[PDB]
């Protein structure tokens, strides 16, 4: 009934509702407001997500997912991600459309159905607090996602069973979380947002005119692959190197040593924000027959920013490109917003503020504003925030290739959304069945340097002169980011069947069955809950019954204290193995044959 907001993060995600016109974070079951983005399968088949997940990484690490958000909407070809395979514990594999998917328990799965997981778990957060079913939600995407990812993201919250209302952009909601009290006095601001996984860069204006709050994002610019990951393994293969000259080890042999070693650079990464100099102890960290080794190194503050100097410096350009695409100065900025955690580090401050000349604002959480401007877009769209409009921008130019592999833009980059173009095509060939026109997404001027969307055929075109025949196609941007291409004849008005082909992305029928496959999921994860559950309950009437024994047992007849000894070790039986309900009826015969002993 109420639409939540949803942070899907790389690495942390974060719920919110509109609590009347509050907006209101909610915490997990385990009592944190955010949740970690680790998705585990166990054998016994329980789901689980967040930090329960993390904590069983060390014994299942090959069916324990992280950093999903990175390979989501690519193909399994991307430097990126031929680079991740190497890295991650866990299987990545190409499906057989050629995007990236992973492996687990001998299953292939896309990346939405493992975000889906979690933003299930986000889901149950929302319908537990308020004790309604929750059945559509605003999912929020790095600024700078293409459309392929956009589009994998909505197939994710489909597949959590989520009505996604809105496709929002992370850095609007932060300034849409911003502008809630203080966005009245027509102040532009640059939105700096630095996560696990993903850096985007917005220059944004608020306005009042006339009583109502207008959002109008003037630029937008970032970079997918850029995030706290990479300063985590800029610092892992540091500390990997300097272990190898220690000891002559490489740990990169040892997948449980390079577990726990990004654990320890995490953890070191975020105490060098604070300290000036932290010790990375990593004691057991491999053993030979010549013993335990053991990593005691130091890690000053100086030597982490050696080591992440240039990602910080490559979240710069950026913003000089988005000040050049808004047509406006640092002086013309007038207030600087810092979004996610990594954005802790004083490194990242002090550049930002280096290149603005200017302080960023404190009284902005960048842990929790995204979520609560995805729950302020859920408000817009209901009505229950009023006097709020939003106009956001196209990330990403589109274009067409054409004679010699060149590109030609159709919709320009920080378009304004939703949008629509038209343009009139026409056969090349004399009777020429179908017209092909490869769709890509980018900023350079070659087509094979693009995103390319894919080859859209139009076909079934009837026979007449080339250059006869004229086809109106029509290119939507919706409010998502999402391309839409449809295609009428303008001489009849009868629209033409495009045919898309080489596209990256999920169909409907694999969709419906990954709903499917996740209700499955949701199923064999009670029926784990509940064993569990009942052996709990054997436990606790074990011992219960062994300690009525000892007080009252010699009193008790020897006939049944001696059959008990051995009736008890047959639920024992059952209590060993995977049954549920003949523990149940072993417990049941028990408790019977042991109600003597209770009262
Ligand atoms: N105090 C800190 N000092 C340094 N790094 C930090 C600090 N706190 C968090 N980080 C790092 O920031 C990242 C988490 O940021 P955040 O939770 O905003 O990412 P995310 O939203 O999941 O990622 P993204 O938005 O890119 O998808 C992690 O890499 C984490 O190690
Ligand atoms: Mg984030």
């Amino acid at each position: 009934g109420k639409i939540i907001g949803i942070d899907l993060g790389t690495t942390n995600s974060c719920v919110a509702i509109m609590d009347g016109t509050t907006p209101r974070v909610l915490e997990n079951a385990e009592g944190d407001r955010t949740t970690p983005s680790i998705i585990a399968y166990t054998q016994d088949g329980c789901t689980l997500v967040g930090q329960p997940a993390k904590r069983q990484a060390v014994t299942n690490p090959q069916n324990t997912l992280f950093a999903i958000k990175r390979l989501i909407g690519r193909r399994f070809q991307d430097e990126e991600v031929q680079r991740d395979v190497s890295i991650m514990p866990f299987k990545i594999i190409a499906a057989d459309n050629g995007d990236a998917w992973v492996e687990v328990k001998g299953q292939k799965m896309a990346p939405p159905q493992i975000s889906a997981e979690v933003l299930k778990k986000m889901k149950k957060t929302a319908e537990d607090y308020l004790g309604e079913p929750v059945t559509e939600a605003v999912i929020t995407v790095p600024a700078y996602f293409n459309d392929a990812q956009r589009q994998a993201t909505k197939d994710a919250g489909r597949i959590a069973g989520l009505e996604v209302k809105r496709i929002i952009n992370e850095p609007t909601a932060a300034a849409l979380a911003y502008g809630l009290d203080k966005g009245t006095g027509n102040r532009t601001i640059a939105v700096y947002d630095l996560g696990g996984g993903a850096f985007d860069i917005s220059i944004i204006e608020i306005d009042e005119v006339d009583g109502e709050k207008t959002f109008e994002v003037l630029a937008t610019n970032g970079d997918t692959h850029l995030g706290g990951e990479d300063f985590d393994s800029r610092l892992i293969n540091y500390l990997v190197e300097e272990f190898k000259k220690d000891q002559g080890i490489d740990l990169r042999n040892d997948p449980l040593a390079m577990q726990r070693l990004k654990e320890a650079a995490e953890k070191a990464k975020i105490e060098l924000s604070s300290a000036q100099q932290t010790d990375v102890n990593l004691p057991y960290i491999t053993a030979d027959a010549t013993g335990p080794k053991h990593m005691n190194i130091k890690v000053t503050r100086a030597k982490l920013e050696s080591l992440v100097e240039d990602l910080v410096n490559r979240s710069i350009e950026p913003l000089k490109v988005a000040l050049q695409d808004a047509g406006l100065s640092v002086s013309d900025i007038d207030d600087v917003i810092l979004v996610g955690g990594q954005t802790r580090m004083p490194m990242v401050q002090k550049k930002v503020a280096e290149f603005f000349g200017k302080e960023p604002r404190k009284d902005v959480n960048p842990d929790e504003a995204v979520a609560i401007g995805a729950a302020v877009q859920g408000g817009v769209l209901t009505g229950d925030v009023k006097d709020v409009l939003l106009l956001d921008v196209t990330p990403l130019s589109l274009g067409i290739e054409t004679m010699g592999g060149v590109m030609t833009t159709l919709i320009a980059k920080n378009t304004t959304i939703p949008t629509k173009h038209s343009q009139v095509f026409s056969t090349a060939e004399d009777n020429q069945s179908a017209v092909t026109i490869h769709v890509l997404q980018g900023e350079r001027k070659r087509a094979a340097d693009n995103k390319s969307l894919g080859q859209f055929n139009l076909d079934g075109i009837n026979p007449a002169p080339r250059g006869m025949p004229q086809i109106e196609v029509t290119f939507d941007i919706d409010a998502d980011g999402i391309l839409h291409v449809s295609a009428k004849d303008k001489n009849s008005g009868k629209e033409q069947k495009i045919t898309i082909k080489a596209s990256s992305g999920l169909n409907e029928d694999e969709i419906q069955k990954m709903v499917r496959d996740a209700e499955a999921n949701a199923e064999a994860d009670r029926k784990c809950e509940e064993l569990v559950q009942t052996r709990n309950q054997g436990d606790h009437l074990l011992h219960s019954t062994r300690k009525q024994v000892e007080e009252a047992g010699d009193k008790l007849p020897a006939d049944d204290k001696t059959a008990i000894e051995s009736a008890l070790t047959a639920l024992e039986t059952a209590l060993k193995g995977e049954d549920k309900a003949a523990i149940e009826a072993k417990m049941q015969e028990l408790a019977q044959v042991s109600q003597k002993l209770m009262e």
